[PDB]
């Protein structure tokens, strides 16, 4: 049982990893399963939570569950922006889930984008929630007033 | 020969404009052509600038021959941006090229995207460039600089 | 100035629609307003509701904004599907934003996918929505019931 | 010998698998062959079938080998699908080579996807292979039949 | 009826062609008909062949209509490349159905590339088709010749 | 140390290598990091040069930080292509980067497509690099002109 669960694993992430993918390490987990045992087989390939054998789905597996379940939570949120200046920039933004986009920006449009983000932090301080999320980084903020007017 | 002209511009224009299409569009024109021709129907085609037919050929398609053009110089270039709050922005951006990317936002991932879009241009300000064209824009870091603290 | 929404026009609509457009279209139309305007401007443009110029941008631009807003609606509904039998069969789905797929099935898959989209349906039943949906189309899924015997 | 097949394949395996992949695999074992150790090695990797080093190139790499097999040969093929319900249903198709698609159907949609599925196995019926495929089946046909109806 | 017509081609080619555009548009003139107006109709907007109003309806739509039949039937064919020198250069490819693929390569690169392409025509030698294919370009594959050794 | 390093790697890696991957990388090692940590750091992860875990650490991701690395630098270069001859051929290319894209051609439009390679061969001779290149590489063309005439 735990062979075929190691194939089946190594199947599915032979494959970029997308928004189907976390579904279908839980389709594989049912298929073997017994309620009982898909619960302990959850707690150990998701959090390495408790035989040589589960040590080693772990090693292999865990990461790659946890970014499946990621991706399905937030796969489209920005994960990281990279920036080469050439005067215009070359802007590389990848999300949670991978997927990379290029974006040129001359230093014009690098001011109009920063104002655009404004904005909506902006229109947070008129949504509850959002309000008190600038406050939980408000020294973020601060940082950003010492450091634009020290380029002006 | 003015008929040819808008049946190969109608077929090159029935499928999306792409990186290929302006040069495309030249060979349309010198396979018509004689430099003397293929001058006056650049400049009649791209300006509208100098018989019935021609109106009719600048009116279809100046504008996306313009674009064709546009886009073999800087299609790549962030064109529009969209934003929309549920707290999490749902941000779409479009760039010159017509391609658009979806990117979702928190609070804090936005701050973080406006520090790194400043850190680029405290870079410019390093390049002799760059230095002159934020001066350029002195006024809209101004605008920002009041904008961001009254968020504050 | 009706010359002006006409160029814009002209410029957003060359390349793809996509999910910014109907928001860049407002945009235009907002840039060359005045609130009276502007809400002059969308009846005439979207609905055709209100000179001979105002008639040839209707023409022009009025099935591609409306599709603008469509998209911004529902572009990534279903909107067409077509097959090939080969034995297997070549599917290609089309969405309201006009991006498509292919996928490919045999005998065994088209019935598994078939099994798959009733099981939505008979979840669509505990929600209060889709039992009245369901029944606003008794009779096609009635039809249903029979081809599908017919076939067996 | 042994330790080039692994960087090799380690760098093959390092990008997504594509359509190349498999033909590029076979590339690398002729590049390190002798017909006889080919074939050898084919059946190694492939099949696990036939030192210590053996063993390890077949752990980490056969199913990646194997996936690129299925995929030169049925990457199209529907593989996975998921749905959710939101009245509207959020579904996600997964092809065999990884690549997905969303797709949002209401239930009036979903019925006609149906329909339109099932007019292919009606046609199925017609070619000779189909038929039998069909027959291949006879317990899930009726199984839907039941399932159907009882949504009715 | 022709209005109808008109208004449902506005909207199918309002985004882009694609391979499932030419029978969407066979669905629109079934729709809209009776067997003998669909013929009617499809020499009308097909080839331009038998009131004003159906002149409209060729001048607007028949070559997008003829590019979705023609990606219908070989829309993943080369159409067009281009190459920018920069030693690399680059290529870009366009389809017949308007998708580009960006490509490096440098001087050693392209003479592989131009030794597999030659692989290609000496392997239709050895099939019926091919040789004779060849034969009908003779003259092209002599121009080569002279061309290449030129180059030498 | 050791374990975190290992742990962001497996992150990074779990999804499918993009142009930004490798600065990620680099962040990775920076966050970890001391100058004098990161270079030996580098010089083991790109290069396996100088506990037990260190070795782990190079088996698993030296490939996967190399290949990044080379994205970074000719991720569009062209790796590898394929054909298959159905009279018309089926050629698929893959980047370094790990993209493909499906070409179709016919005997024709292959002969015209050596051409245009041709072309930027000859253009190369102009340039003093290009010239040299063709030298470095004259035998490679030589075999070309044997090979091509053969066809002829």
């Amino acid at each position: 049982t735990f062979l075929l669960l190691e194939g089946n694993l190594k199947r599915i992430f032979a494959t970029p990893i997308g928004y189907t993918t976390f579904r279908e390490f839980q389709n594989v987990v049912f298929n073997c399963a017994q309620q009982e045992l898909a619960n302990f087989l959850f707690e150990m390939l998701i959090n390495g939570k408790l035989k040589q054998s589960a040590q080693s789905l772990i090693v292999q597996f865990m990461m790659p569950i946890r970014v499946a379940k990621d991706i399905h939570e937030r796969g489209e949120f920005i994960n990281f922006i990279t920036s080469d200046m050439l005067c215009v920039f070359l802007n590389r933004l990848s999300r949670v889930d991978g997927q990379e986009f290029l974006l040129m920006t001359d230093v014009q449009n690098t001011c109009h984008l920063i104002r655009h983000l404004l904005s909506r932090l902006l229109e947070a301080q008129k949504n509850p929630i959002g309000e008190k999320n600038l406050q939980e980084i408000q020294e973020d903020l601060d940082s950003l007033r010492a450091h634009f007017e020290e380029l002006t």
